[PDB]
């Protein structure tokens, strides 16, 4: 009763709640987990992936970035090996299972309650795209300009959050509100904010994406985007169950949908004239 | 190369930290990890114990909080395998690791610390320790008296920290400074002063204890005890990699001490009057 998971990065801010949830379920399930992990490598993945063969594992689990031609050559070859690949975005017709987040919604969601908030001089903290083209179109569709100077990329770590928000902060004109593409980035945000004497949400809005455990334990209660992340590895987990037991070879989707979680980093903006 | 690691959880508050150090140091060097969550029943870990043996890893990290006479007789059926067996507690004349984690030092820093910043009127929020017990004898030692209605405990997690901060914040009387036994907990009480409207530390000081990751980017930045558990990680790992070609068996002694942080969680006391 072991079970193999290729991953790309444990540590992925990205990734990493989903494989917390398919590990506690193994040891809920008392099953042995044999973690390989990747980072792009033919050799190192292929690795990784001879060796939970000849450990007889029974069952696969892979989330991967990417998903290159070769890679995909390896995954067949150990096909006779049960498994479910956890293939987000482009549903190519593989034999791949396709994730499908709604991250595009995520994004749209978001930069709509700013609009609705009466923000309409906006800052966004993007991490490494969905999400934030989610967010360009409801700024589009409601004719705001975004200043390339008032957009910051952050790698999913608070010190890029905060070195982000302390440059967009640190401008002779600066936004209202402030569209942070990760919770955990989102932390060193305010961390910054506060230290150059900020109020949020005073004197900047702020909301997040994610809904991390923590979110609602920061200081002020971060408003963000609810990705359900560990209900993903679950499944996944499970899909790799009846897949092993019931022999379901004929694949399956996981997509889930966002929702915003309200909570108290937001502010009215300066807008509300025009409705109440 | 094959590793295998047995624990009782490695979700706990302790472990957590200490397991991903493990697993950094695998996956840098090309290792697979073996993960196995036993929880005290010589039954499983007699499990666990076989299947590892059977799947022929090169070697053993093991850590369990208890090792009673059965766990230990096991594991001495199995040293033909390299291992890594880290015993916290009073060493003994056995094959353990031990490890020595110097926590009432880390707990008596942090009430030295307070009490020498100008704090007497002092609460607390302790974890389900020796730090607690080392927090207690700098304040018997300066005479003070934490009265019960300011002690309230709390389990590592977030909102266990809201609840005991609000609890003791809605006091007639309150301390000036509160002791949190564990940042996350502190993650916590800090989010629960703030909607409380009390202001840290201009209206209340706060020092954590671990200095978790992200420590640095709480608002405010908190001011804790550095308690080493990536060290600890590292440590471990490399005393297997070694036994693994220079077969030892010689039990080792593993020595960490706590360290002081001071960031800006913390201001001075009424009491304060030592010098600049
Ligand atoms: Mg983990
Ligand atoms: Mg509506």
């Amino acid at each position: 009763k072991s079970i193999g998971l290729l991953a790309t990065s444990s540590e992925a801010a990205y990734f990493a709640e989903i494989i917390e949830a398919v590990e506690k379920n193994c040891f809920q399930k008392g099953y042995t987990l044999i973690l390989g992990n990747a980072w792009n490598n033919l050799e190192k993945q292929r690795a990784y992936l001879s060796m939970m063969a000849q450990k007889r594992v029974d069952g696969l689990l892979v989330m991967c970035s990417e998903y290159p031609e070769p890679l995909l050559a390896m995954l067949e070859e150990y096909r006779h090996i049960p498994m479910v690949v956890m293939d987000w975005g482009e549903a190519k017709a593989d034999f791949t299972d396709a994730v499908i987040d709604n991250a595009f919604e995520g994004g749209y969601m978001a930069g709509r309650y700013l609009i609705e908030r009466g923000h309409r001089e906006i800052g966004v903290i993007p991490g490494p795209a969905g999400r934030l083209a989610g967010f360009m179109k409801a700024m589009e569709e409601a004719m705001i300009k975004v200043p390339e100077s008032w957009i910051v990329q952050g790698d999913f770590e608070p010190e890029s959050g905060y070195r982000a928000m302390q440059q967009i902060l640190s401008q002779p004109h600066r936004p209202t509100a402030v569209f942070c593409g990760g919770d955990i980035m989102a932390m060193g945000a305010l961390c910054a904010a506060d230290e150059m004497g900020l109020r949020v949400p005073q004197d900047v809005s702020l909301i997040g994406y994610d809904n991390v455990r923590n979110a609602r334990y920061f200081t002020p209660a971060l408003t963000t985007i609810h990705q359900p992340k560990d209900s993903l590895g679950e499944t996944a987990f499970n899909m790799l169950l009846d897949r092993i037991v019931n022999k379901r070879e004929e694949p399956q989707s996981i997509e889930v949908h966002p929702r915003l979680i309200e909570r108290r980093s937001v502010a009215d903006g300066p807008f509300r004239d025009y409705r109440r």
